[PDB]
């Protein structure tokens, strides 16, 4: 069993926070909030970096390119935005969905961003150029999860229309439909699964090449939210995620036995995410909370 302990509060965001991500080299954690702003803090020491401004709307996600220089964001005012981390500087803005854009991902190159909208449609785009290259008619109801495999061969994406769907990025044509709402879904690191979470406090591990569920994560509280779920692979082998009672869950990835469960925010735990090396865990809640927690486990 892990034994993560709370090392850092992050305090600075005025709404809710809706999304942490680790940059890829481990050195950053980046934050997004229903402020209209992403903040940069140092992933180790909890230090606060810097404030990146410029969306007219709250933002609900964002993601690193893989060489930790770039940012994207995905903004209710219907853009995304593309930016320089060292300079602080937007790069492009991305204009085409016609509604707010939930989420949002770089390919493994980092030459393409994939975005889902509350339009109903995933977007790819161009970095160098900020175009749109496709749009794809994925779902029938606003996408919850966008995400490239180990490779970014592959797209899967969620929905509340109730499913998941996997599409060809050279192509953007659909090649698996795997009904409760899908409120994430992910690829494992080696890309041969997928872990979805729908809105009946339920997470499913599923077999990609095989299309049938292998494990069932159950005992947290997700019945209204999109909440972020991961893998835990640096230590031992976890899921973990937040919910909807205040907590960090981090199950037994083979037993699905819950191993602990991280006490601390005063809100839903919107956003978890796994530092890439290190057995570091953030966590992020919503606007009656909006602290950001760093915690770190020996195993
Ligand atoms: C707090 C915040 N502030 C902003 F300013 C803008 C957005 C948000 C926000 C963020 C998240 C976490 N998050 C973000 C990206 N990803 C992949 C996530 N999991 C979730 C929600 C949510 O649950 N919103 C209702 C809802 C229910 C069902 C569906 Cl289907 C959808 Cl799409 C949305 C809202």
């Amino acid at each position: 069993k892990p034994n993560y302990a709370l090392k850092f509060t992050l305090a600075g965001h005025t709404k809710a926070v809706s999304s942490v991500k680790f940059s890829p080299n481990g050195e950053w954690l980046a934050s997004s909030s229903a402020d209209k702003l992403i903040k940069i803090w140092g992933a180790y020491d909890g230090k606060f970096e810097k404030t990146i401004s410029g969306h007219k709307l709250g933002i609900s996600d964002v993601a690193w390119s893989s060489d930790s220089n770039l940012l994207v964001s995905a903004s209710d005012d219907k853009t995304l935005k593309i930016w320089d981390v060292s300079s602080g500087k937007c790069l492009k803005t991305l204009k085409g969905h016609s509604n707010y854009v939930f989420c949002c991902n770089f390919n493994p190159q980092s030459n393409l961003i994939v975005s889902g909208s509350f339009d109903e449609s995933v977007r790819i785009w161009d970095v160098k150029t900020g175009k749109c290259l496709k749009t794809l008619p994925a779902h029938s109801d606003p996408v919850s999860a966008v995400h490239f495999n180990r490779d970014g061969s592959l797209i899967v994406s969620s929905s509340y229309d109730g499913l998941c769907r996997i599409w060809d990025t050279a192509s953007g044509q659909c090649l698996k439909t795997l009904n409760p709402p899908v409120s994430f879904v992910k690829f494992s690191p080696n890309g041969k699964y997928i872990l979805a979470a729908t809105l009946d406090n339920t997470l499913k591990l599923w077999d990609y090449s095989k299309g049938k569920c292998l494990k069932t994560y159950t005992g947290h509280k997700n019945e209204k939210y999109c909440i972020f779920a991961n893998f835990s692979v640096t230590g031992g082998k976890w899921i973990v995620s937040g919910s909807e009672d205040n907590l960090v869950y981090i199950w037994n990835l083979q037993t699905k036995e819950i191993v602990q469960k991280l006490q601390g925010h005063t809100d839903v735990v919107i956003s978890t995410a796994c530092h890439p090396t290190e057995n570091i865990i953030a966590s992020a809640a919503l606007e009656n909370d909006k602290t950001i927690k760093l915690w770190k486990s020996d195993c």
